[PDB]
């Protein structure tokens, strides 16, 4: 398993609420 | 398990609330 | 499990809450 | 002449350019 | 001749350019 | 004239450029 997240000139404002994550990556991930 | 995250020129303003994590990585992440 | 995390050129302004984490890595994690 | 402008709540990004003015009032005016 | 420009709350970012003014008021204003 | 301007609440960030004024007023203005 390889994983490769890349962001580049991101402009992110007034998000106001629970941000959990930008950019995840897991073996495993389960949201309840 | 390989993970590369990478973030460039980034811009974040007025968030105000709960934020975790910008970039997350694990073997295993649940959330409840 | 190799995690790679790299930042740059990051602006954070008005982030006013409960900031856990900008970066995040480990072998396991969870949220309740 | 009254002029009452009121401007609550703006959210202004990547507005790249020869942005001259947000509110504007006078007499006269003109462009060319 | 009166003029009240209010502003409140204003957010601005990335606004690379020639950014003149936000708020403008005047009897004769001309540009050329 | 008068001329009232007020500004409350102001987050400004990443405006590389020319910013000539924020806040302008006068009797009269001519830009070439």
């Amino acid at each position: 398993l390889i994983v490769t997240q890349t962001m580049k000139g991101l402009d992110i404002q007034k998000v106001a609420g629970t941000w959990y994550s930008l950019a995840m990556a897991a073996s495993d991930i389960s949201l309840l």
